[PDB]
């Protein structure tokens, strides 16, 4: 016979305290952008991006993260 | 015979406290963008993006995250 | 014989507290955008985007997230 | 004879600029206040104040001030 | 004869610029206040203040000040 008992116990805490959060300034792409092109030949696909793209400001009050995985395999 | 007992127990906490959150400024793409093109030849697909695109400001009060996976496989 | 008992127990909490949230400014694409084109030839598909597109301001009071997966497979 | 010409000229400016103003917290008198009195004798006037009184939060966007006095006296 | 010409000229500026102003916390009088009195005698006037009184938070965006005085006296 085979008995398997799987009783993990989790009383954990993940916690943050912050008195104040702020005065955040993100200013990407303030300068001048000039692109001059003459007599170009493209035979295959082209992807072009010019300017200010995909810039992120991310300011969570907590931003705390907890990842837990359990697996029991029997063969 | 085979007995499998699967009793994980989770009393965990994920928590944040923030006294104040703010005064956030995101200013992408303030500068001038100039694109001059003459005599270009494209034989295949073109994708072009010019200016200020896909910029994100994300300011959650909490933003706390908890991921948990359980799997029991029997063969 | 085979017995499988699957009794996970979850008393978890995910929580945030924020005293105040605000004064958020997102100003993408303030600058001037100029695009001058002469004598261009395109033989295949074209996608073009000019200006200020797909910019996001996302400010949830909580924004807390809890993902849980359970699977039991028997063969 | 007497001539008096009084021609002051004022082209002055007083100015402020503020991008954002806020997330201000004023919390006076959070603690406990206990006052126990036995066998007191007062022969003249009494003024008493107990608790949280006359607390001020003052948050003007400008709050700019200009004072000007002119006087001409003749005897 | 007497001529008096009074022509002061004022082209002055007083100016401020602030990108962001905030996350200000004022918490006076958080502790406990206990006042026990027995067998006191007062023959003249009494003024008493107990607790949290007359606390100020003052947050002007500008708060710029210009004072100017002119006087011409003739005897």
């Amino acid at each position: 016979s085979v008995q398997i008992v799987y009783k993990p116990v989790d009383l954990s805490k993940v916690t943050s305290k912050c008195g104040s959060l702020g005065n955040i300034h993100h200013k990407p792409g303030g300068g001048q952008v000039e692109v001059k092109s003459e007599k170009l030949d493209f035979k295959d696909r082209v992807q072009s991006k010019i300017g200010s793209l995909d810039n992120i400001t991310h300011v969570p009050g907590g931003g705390n993260k907890k990842i837990e995985t359990h697996k029991l395999t029997f063969r």
